[PDB]
């Protein structure tokens, strides 16, 4: 690999600050080798900086949690990729087409609840940030509408989709994905900043605030540090550090977390886009110097993550702005997957 450009990276945070993050950073293991920078503040009231030490919610990155967790259970024997859904969860879908393959990579069809809830944005925020539901809740809410596609046809990223994952893996586990996490990824990996807590809305130690954009441009933001994320539960409610994040990529890559025949399924892309892919719960983004990485980006209120390593693990990059619902910041945070991976131009 080129030489990781911390100079280029240094740009990139400041732009995202001139753009609305209050702060921004990114931490790059270099197979050994530490590069860490950050800009602007984790608290915009205090005026208290940020550091790559800061912890924080890590959103839809928690899918590749859930996924790892499922591919063990595989490994196990206690789960087939290509049964159904309602093999496991009687009656859960109004189809038995849909597997747990499918629901795993996107192509279940099940439709995002989350469209309905965050049509506008803050209030949207205001409405669930409180609120605890069940996973069946949320499963209920998205069978109000119809599926978007056949079983398995098409494509469409669907937080109902991991949902589903967090309810296959209590009932075959008889456990809460809390301890399943715990056992499978947290503690064998010595992850220290990671946490799944809900739905306590504390997040536990030192950590950046997160900073909601409203929809109204030049509108004042909205403090969305403390939720419950009970909206997302085992599709977005972990909470990590860049650090964590980067060990986490690094043994799922390097082979650590599950069989070689449980990985290889996991990188069966199915297409995003044309520099991109999906496997299951695990996204491919292929960078302008012809390099590919492997993660996951993570979005929820306040927070925007970049989470990704190379093909062997030996090189992870983890990138945090503190805003959400800011396209500018988030197509420039994408930014240091280039200058991390790809390095001087």
């Amino acid at each position: 690999l080129p030489a990781p450009d911390d100079t280029g990276l240094q740009a990139v945070l400041h732009t995202a600050l001139s753009q609305g993050a209050p702060g921004a950073m990114v931490r790059v293991d270099d197979n050994g080798t530490i590069h860490q920078l950050s800009e602007g503040v984790a608290d915009r009231a205090t005026g208290r900086a940020i550091t790559t030490t800061d912890r924080f919610r890590v959103g839809s990155v928690t899918k590749s949690f859930s996924a790892v967790v499922l591919l063990q259970l595989v490994d196990e024997g206690k789960l087939d990729l290509d049964a159904s859904v309602n093999t496991y969860l009687p009656g859960l879908l109004p189809d038995d087409r849909i597997t747990v393959r499918q629901v795993m990579s996107h192509r279940s069809g099940l439709y995002d609840y989350t469209n309905d809830m965050f049509a506008q944005t803050v209030p949207g925020f205001e409405s669930v940030r409180n609120k605890v539901f069940s996973y069946q809740d949320l499963i209920t809410l998205s069978l109000k509408h119809g599926v978007t596609n056949a079983p398995g046809a098409a494509y469409s990223y669907s937080n109902t989709n991991f949902v589903v994952a967090g309810m296959l893996i209590e009932k075959l586990t008889g456990h809460s994905v809390a301890t399943e996490y715990q056992n499978r990824i947290f503690t064998p990996l010595n992850l220290t900043d990671t946490f799944y807590v809900h739905p306590d809305t504390v997040i536990p130690g030192t950590h950046a605030n997160g900073y909601l954009t409203p929809d109204e441009a030049g509108g004042a933001l909205v403090d969305s540090t403390e939720q419950t994320v009970s909206w997302a539960q085992s599709a977005g409610a972990v909470i990590s550090s860049t650090q964590d994040l980067d060990t986490f990529f690094s043994a799922l890559m390097s082979g650590q977390l599950m069989s070689a025949a449980q990985l290889a399924q996991m990188q069966q892309w199915t297409t995003v886009n044309s520099t991109q892919g999906y496997g299951l719960g695990l996204r491919r983004r292929d960078l302008s110097c012809g390099i590919s990485v492997y993660g996951h980006t993570g979005t929820v209120q306040g927070y925007y993550t970049y989470a990704f390593a190379s093909k062997d693990g030996k090189r992870s990059v983890t990138a945090l702005a503190n805003t959400s619902n800011n396209v500018n910041v988030l197509n420039t945070m994408a930014r240091t997957l280039e200058s991390a991976f790809c390095g001087k131009p």
